[PDB]
RNA sequence: ACUGAAACUGUAGUAGAACCAAUCGGGGUCGUCAAUA
């Protein structure tokens, strides 16, 4: 039973997102930039409507980011200047173009879930395939699900945390969790 | 790769109960005084 991971070095954000985008298909991003922490969707091809000016690097742009879908997940981080390393995660084994492929056994893997901020608000946003949680604390959170939200559902991030053994005594850890897909409990 | 936000250590509770500032006492009445030569 293997994790496979598969990284590219030096690369620009937009370019990981492209040369990973066959897989990345109806992806949730999560964009970290210095103002905005902001969830994206890809395209069901892979694409994002403002590409290159969502993840440009150089105005107080994009300096990290997951993409993850129920296959693969994307990350990357900003090295210098806007380039840097990407790594997929994909229980799946995959082809790409550039990235070198690894891999790591683990023992198990087990489901994970993370409660979103937030309850359904009152409308959700006019963009289709959105939603609107809103919280007191927070404010609104706008998150990339299609389903209408019902009062009282809440949305959970569900993630999968694989188990290894890290030791040559035995000791076992999780060593990765990959985030599959939003929920609505 | 960037300070969380916002939130009254407040709310109720009598320094009080008990203890006599009191007990006894006719506003009365008679023998001297002094020490030397």
């Amino acid at each position: 039973k293997n994790l496979y991971h598969y990284h590219q070095y030096e690369i620009t954000l937009e370019s990981a997102v492209d040369s990973c985008k066959n897989h990345l298909q109806a992806a949730i991003g999560l964009l970290y930039s210095p103002q905005k922490c902001e969830l994206v969707k890809l395209d069901n091809s892979g694409k994002l409507v403002d590409s290159y000016n969502r993840l440009k690097f150089n105005n107080l742009g994009v300096f990290e980011a997951r993409f993850f879908n129920l296959n693969c997940e994307l990350r990357w981080v900003n090295e210098s200047n806007g380039n840097g390393t990407a790594v997929l995660l994909s229980e799946s084994d995959i082809t790409l173009t550039g990235f070198e492929k690894g891999l790591q056994e683990f023992i198990t893997a087990i489901d994970q879930q993370y409660l979103l901020w937030g309850e359904p608000a009152k409308h959700p946003p006019n963009a289709d395939g959105w939603q609107r949680l809103a919280e007191a604390r927070i404010g609104k959170l706008d998150i990339p699900l299609d389903n209408p939200l019902k009062p009282k559902d809440r949305v959970f991030l569900t993630s999968e945390e694989y188990i290894a053994e890290v030791d040559d005594f035995g000791n076992c850890a999780v060593i990765d969790e990959r985030l599959i897909k939003l929920e609505v409990k």
